[PDB]
């Protein structure tokens, strides 16, 4: 499984600051073995695709479930492809908990994006009260099934385990907590889908990943990469990409 | 009051078809007495601003309420301005009823966009059930108040009366039902804000406006222009712009 590192810029930047970030990335010594994707604000996807080396992928941070229509404020997979971006992040925690996107909606978006040819980075993760109540497994398998029941071709899917309590809080999961969930998710995949799908699907970890804690998380057997937030806007993003060196 | 015509492209277009539309608008003879604004999909805001003649303004179809932060999928007023866009459409019916944005949130969005120096096109309008119930006034005044409560300076606000039952259905409001609400909204402003605000704020009508309909709508004394959806993607958009000529 090729190591995968996604940087989720979220709602940050302007042309000057993203321009510099991009300059840095195009010049950096990035591992030949890491697949890199930058998640840019919709307003800057064209710019980013124009500026980043072709070796680095571009992802939209969200999309709707039909190619066109009366959905003021939304963008579709067709438009994302039009600009040259090849991925979309769906089901991120902020979409679920701040904007109210349900599993039903997320699963409809995944099927559409995939039908249109985009790769999908599908996020799942439990909240602190769920973790403490001992139902992490129940929650992540329910979120994963909603996605999985809408996936016809797993070759372009990346699963991202983003425990809510860890996003932007500095409270990274320990290597052991991450490994535990990843291993379980891989297991779900083997019995609900197939062994072939289980072995080739990347499951990445997100939630307060830094240049300082990445090497330990990355040595875990079932951690295939990361979905970086806050640190994807900094130069250390380069150290993250190279977490195996 | 300068006649105002805004075209809301909604979730439509690609670089090819939008380039086409923009070339049409750039070569058309548009009335000098009409303020024209095109609301493009976020992904094409930069593109649109770079290709359109300077006399045509560009609007974002939506924005969030803070300058930056952990809001995957959202854009801010600072980003819109970065691109050179001068307006944002907020409170659109699709945002309210498909994406569940509340009056409270819409108000926070207006306050922030205005603080950031953008012009705001704020939408209000009742549903068919409300109209039939005879509570059109109750509903629009409440939505208007939610906006008003967040407007310090009315010089960069355009109120858009967009009855939900008229949006994309083909069921245009009659010239008399549009005038009746506009007049009532203008009176609301007069008594709740000021005579001067009342006199100067443009109140535009949206909901199945066509080249065929526009002239009679535009002749109503309190109808200051239109918010066009479906017809904004056609040649006839030109005729709408020129409705008073």
């Amino acid at each position: 499984r090729k190591f995968f590192v996604g940087g989720n810029w979220k709602m940050n930047g302007d042309k000057k600051s993203l321009g510099e970030l991009i300059h840095t990335l195009n010049g950096a010594k990035l591992s030949a073995d890491t697949e890199v994707v930058c998640g840019a604000p919709s307003i800057y996807l064209d710019f980013a695709r124009q500026k980043l080396d072709a070796k680095i992928g571009v992802a939209a941070q969200n999309c709707y479930k039909v190619p066109k229509g009366a959905f003021t404020g939304e963008i579709s997979p067709a438009m994302i492809k039009d600009i040259g971006a090849a991925w979309v992040i769906l089901g991120h925690s902020e979409r679920r908990h701040v904007f109210g996107e349900s599993d039903e909606l997320i699963g409809q978006k995944v099927a559409h994006a995939l039908a249109e040819g985009l790769g999908v980075i599908a996020c799942i993760g439990e909240k602190l009260d769920e973790r403490e109540a001992g139902i992490t497994e129940k929650v992540v398998f329910e979120q994963t099934k909603a996605i999985a029941d809408n996936v016809k071709d797993w070759s372009k899917v990346v699963l991202a385990y983003d425990p809510v309590w860890a996003i932007g809080t500095g409270k990274t999961a320990t290597p052991q907590q991450a490994q535990e969930v990843h291993e379980k998710l891989r297991g779900w995949l083997k019995t609900h889908v197939s062994d072939a799908v289980a072995q080739s699907t990347r499951i990445i970890y997100g939630g307060s990943v830094t240049g300082g804690n990445c090497k330990e998380l990355a040595s875990q057997h079932d951690v295939d990469g990361f979905l970086v937030g806050g640190a994807s806007l900094k130069p250390e993003f380069v150290d993250i990409i190279n977490a195996k060196h």
